[PDB]
């Protein structure tokens, strides 16, 4: 009962770029960039797709760094996240209907604004270690329960 997504964020030495989703699921938020993965693609061509589709941007090499499953309590479908990285990017964001894309400087991250487990994984994500993470939620919210370990393999 588990679903396969990924979820890209392009991290510089100094600099993240989040897009802020205008519609649908997270909407109002900003995130890394995502989705479903699709029949006969792999995980990691999916990441590379959703990335272009969704910011405008090429990317060549995308590294794991980590895996989160999602629990929304009342649905029967986990969300099975794969989290990739990546520094070298060809394009420039774009700005669409359903994604405001927007690079911030590593001290001004918006939690605040963002799906509330980034609070805990994210600061793994920025000193380049791996993870594997849990995040059982009620509504969007809410986070009842959570586990988060690194790793040395995704
Ligand atoms: N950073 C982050 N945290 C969560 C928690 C629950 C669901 C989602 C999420 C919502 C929409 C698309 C995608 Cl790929 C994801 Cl992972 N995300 N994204």
């Amino acid at each position: 009962a588990s679903r396969l997504y990924t979820l890209v964020l392009v991290l510089q030495p100094q600099r993240v770029l989040l897009g802020m989703k205008k519609r649908g699921f997270g909407a109002g938020r900003w995130n890394g960039f995502g989705g479903k993965v699709q029949e006969g693609e792999t995980i990691e061509d999916g990441a590379r797709r959703e990335l272009q589709e969704e910011s405008g941007l090429t990317v060549d090499a995308l590294h794991k760094v980590g895996q989160i499953v999602f629990e929304f309590v009342g649905e029967p479908e986990l969300m099975d996240v794969h989290v990739f990285c990546t520094d070298s990017i060809q394009g420039t964001p774009v700005e669409s209907d359903e994604m405001r894309p927007c690079w911030f400087q590593l001290d001004q991250i918006p939690f605040k604004d963002m799906w509330p487990d980034d609070s805990y994984w994210f600061p793994l994500l920025l000193q380049k270690k791996k993870f594997h993470g849990y995040f059982k939620f009620q509504g969007q919210d809410t986070i009842l329960d959570y586990t988060l370990r690194e790793v040395d393999t995704v």
